[PDB]
DNA sequence: AACAGTAGCACGCTGTGTATATAATAGTGTGTTGTACAGCACAACTGCGC
């Protein structure tokens, strides 16, 4: 082994606590998009940490694109400050990470059909529909996308340890189904 | 007759469908409920006439 998964995307939610006028928000923000007809939220962005926020009239906000939990909270506080600077009585509350995505490379090809047959109740593999095997782990409850190349995607985690836990648990199985 | 330029065709590369999680919230679609409108031979009935 020796491989440890790399975090790729962190999704979080934040309650600003006050109602927002989206045209005002979009108008005053330096990096905003807002087309009511397409989606009901201002799509705001900041350069550091590089992230994207979906800002709603209710004052709720979704922050995505961060590569670390630190970066997620940091960028979230920053978006909240922007809203304040524009003039609303916003508050940075209820910061919570909802989804963590990770990925790695085991460095060997995998026999997906064998794995799907062996771990049938957790696996779903339809190569004509999507080339990767969808593995639904029980403990921890994580979803893994397994590819012939040996590249692995882990998602559905609320905490970093779950990403790490799942990979540790899957590695022996990937080894059992290697090609070379 | 030869050379240069322009147009057309073919090939290669980049971008967007499929799948995973996860939050946000008002809309859109579907289903259900309510209201309104549109071959014998003999056996029995029944029908007609006295």
């Amino acid at each position: 082994s020796g491989i440890v998964p790399t975090l790729q995307n962190i999704v979080a939610t934040v309650t600003l606590g006050c109602r927002l006028d989206l045209k005002t928000v979009a108008l005053h923000a330096r990096n905003a998009e807002y087309n009511p007809k397409r989606f009901a939220a201002v799509i705001m962005r900041i350069r550091e940490p590089k992230t994207t926020a979906l800002i709603f009239a209710s004052g709720k906000m979704v922050v995505t694109g961060a590569k670390s939990e630190d970066d997620s909270k940091l960028a979230s506080r920053k978006y909240a400050r922007i809203i304040q600077k524009i003039g609303f009585a916003a508050k940075f509350t209820d910061f919570k990470i909802q989804n963590i995505v990770g990925s790695c490379d085991v460095k060997f090809p995998i026999r997906l059909e064998g794995l799907a047959f062996s771990h049938g109740t957790f696996s779903s593999y339809e190569p004509e529909l999507f080339p990767g095997l969808i593995y639904r782990m029980v403990k921890p409850k994580i979803v893994l996308l397994i590819f012939v190349s040996g590249k692995i995607v882990l998602t559905g985690a609320k905490q970093r340890e779950e990403i790490y836990q799942a990979f540790e648990a899957i590695y022996p199985v990937l080894s059992e189904f290697r090609k070379m």
